[PDB]
């Protein structure tokens, strides 16, 4: 049935990004020196200021103020015309550290209660749904262009949708497209959408899938001059959707930006992305999304649920069956199944957590081992 | 297909609640002196502090520090021993205020780019979804029994969690039940857990669903004695999910509170609950779930997509159609159907935005001309 959806996102130095970003950087940074440390900083921007805010537990040291401003320039923000400059910002911290003081390990329980869902469909190279997979690579190319002299007059704050027309389950086309950009007081408008057109849509929507009748909005308001914190105000945990499917697939509350691994927040979110992945690239499904969670201090999992939307190759039965062999999915289990404990979060916060292959839970290792076992073929 | 599913809730004084019920008590005080004010007001609260943070443009004087100790006070955070005092605690603005300076006001475009969705079923009473719902009616009873004396040793925090059996579409009953509460040193751990489970679980969870398989995990780490904003850190927009319909349906990014009427994240939000639960008051459907989407500048949505799950009474053509009449979707077309500039906010920011009946999107006035024009039964 023709139906259309959507999915937007944003670029690095959205004001809401740059928060996650921020915090992901500190997260690496402690990693990098402690990978047990357990960490939840939080992090708010507004046009003067950042704050870093948090609860820590580790031995290490690491100067959140340096951190931040690195962060804050390789986005780009560094004058003040631009809205918000990453050498006189102020940067305030109000972090709690603490220092470190069941048999099995593996055993230990959830650090919290909750509920995380992943996502799978064939519909795209990546296996993510074609939506926020564009979207997202509408934004970046927009800080590629700008960050390597070709557009030079682009800013960093930027936002990106774009609509599709499904006739059932077949991705027919793009209905509209939406992009709006800061950018120098120099520039005009209408050259401006001369180079966005050319330069980052043309080279990243499928011709085929554009019409006659796609519906582009360029800046539709637009100038967008000043931008990032200027006026505006960026919490981590905020850009969730994005960061997950666009919508496409569920969420439980959770942000992931900030939190360490053993945070089932964001830890089983991951976790799940790969047994769906998994799921799909043997061919089991086509499209299929889990939903499982955690009781506080029970180490099992509370639920399972599959949803193969009526794309199995096999029964949900044996499907579910399946899950809950192949994938350790105790919290320090999938700790372990995807080698978390490693500074690799800073990359993640921008451009979207999932899609990206060479992250541990974007990996169909398990692919075969999963085929075989639901009935080879 | 039996299948679980589960779905979390918090209680006020949950920290990112305590943020979402500032930033819309502020809201709220703006509204009742200026209804056409535009806010967001976006709160963070960490162990001394609350900071409120925002861009308002009103002509309204308002006090932030009071505003935000009340609020903090009626949650019942006012004594050092239960993490933070509403008396005490260091009060931070950072607001920045303006005041004021197409032909029909309805055609007037939407502000930011977007996606919003919206749900209904029939499975409760209130056309919502029984997880969410009695995930919620569990902690809405904890602050119940704290605040009317019967079970005055319970403090503030709490958190809640029900997993529900479904095969298809019927609940069946519940699997788990997960509950904890913050609590004075003054009350035993056993004797906690009787008066949960007799005063709290016991009058609302149905009997008939609560087996002897029934895994109730109440308190189960727990001395929960300190708790609110010492040692955890609240932001407004971190309960997304529990705010709207604990992961049944789908969310584009988007927060509620602290954002005035003319923000789509929100109001379009609040439409499409209304137009689902029309909808299936109408039993032109079993459930329905609806995308709405908004482009800067543009009136008209960019589209529209109704998911009855094989669910409809007449087909989605003829849905849509409907749809798209007996409701106007532009955003001052909405803020209008729905009648919105007025002071209903702080009710909303705890307990859920949706489920309770007395809410402008709550009522099925539209239900039987929905019924007529699709097609009278
Ligand atoms: N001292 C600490 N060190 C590291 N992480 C912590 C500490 N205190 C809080 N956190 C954890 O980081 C997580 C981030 O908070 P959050 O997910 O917002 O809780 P909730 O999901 O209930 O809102 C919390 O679940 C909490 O367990
Ligand atoms: N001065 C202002 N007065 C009131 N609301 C504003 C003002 N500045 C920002 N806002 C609006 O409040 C909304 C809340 O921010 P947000 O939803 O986080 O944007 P985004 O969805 O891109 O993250 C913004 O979409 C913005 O349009
Ligand atoms: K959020
Ligand atoms: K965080
Ligand atoms: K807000
Ligand atoms: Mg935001
Ligand atoms: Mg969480
Ligand atoms: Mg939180
Ligand atoms: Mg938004």
């Amino acid at each position: 049935a023709k139906h259309l959806f959507t999915s937007e996102s944003v670029s690095e130095g959205h004001p809401d990004k740059i928060a996650d970003q921020i915090s992901d950087a500190v997260l690496d940074a402690i990693l990098e020196q402690d990978p047990k440390a357990r960490v939840a900083c939080e992090t708010y921007v507004k046009t003067g200021m950042v704050l870093v805010g948090g609860e820590i537990t580790t031995s290490a040291w690491v100067d959140i103020e340096e951190i931040t401003r690195n962060t804050v320039r390789e986005i780009g923000y560094v004058h003040s015309d631009m809205g918000f400059d990453a050498n006189s910002c102020a940067v305030l911290s109000a972090i709690g550290k603490q220092s470190p003081d069941r048999a099995d390990p593996l055993e230990q329980g959830a650090g919290d209660q909750g509920l995380m869902f992943g996502y799978a469909t064939n519909e795209t190279d990546v296996l993510m749904p074609a939506p926020i997979t564009y979207a997202h690579r509408l934004v970046q190319r927009q800080a590629e262009v700008r960050k390597n002299g070709t557009l030079p007059w682009l800013r960093p704050d930027a936002k990106s949708q774009v609509t599709f027309q499904y006739d059932d389950g077949k991705i027919v086309g793009i209905d509209a497209v939406v992009l709006s950009t800061q950018h120098s007081e120099e520039i005009d408008q209408k050259s401006l959408q001369e180079a966005v057109m050319e330069e980052i849509i043309k080279p990243i929507l499928p011709a085929e899938w554009l019409t006659s009748a796609t519906k582009f909005f360029i800046n539709p308001t637009g100038r967008f001059v000043i931008g990032g914190p200027m006026g505006d105000c960026g919490l981590t945990g905020r850009k969730i959707i994005v960061d997950t499917y666009g919508g496409m697939a569920r969420h439980g509350g959770g942000a992931f930006s900030g939190k360490d691994p053993s945070k089932v927040d964001r830890s089983a979110a991951y976790a799940a992305r790969y047994v769906a992945k998994n799921i799909v690239a043997a061919g089991l499904a086509d499209r299929c999304e889990i939903q499982v969670s955690y009781a506080i201090g029970v180490a099992e999992p509370t639920s399972i649920m599959v949803e193969t939307f009526g794309t199995e190759k096999v029964p949900s039965e044996q499907l579910t069956l399946l899950v809950r062999e192949f994938f350790d999915l105790r919290p320090y289990g999938l700790i372990q199944m995807l080698d978390l404990l490693h500074p690799i979060y800073k990359e993640t916060a921008a451009y979207g957590h999932f899609g990206r292959e060479h992250f541990p839970w974007e990996k169909t290792d398990k692919a075969q081992l999963l085929r075989d076992a639901a009935g080879l073929k």
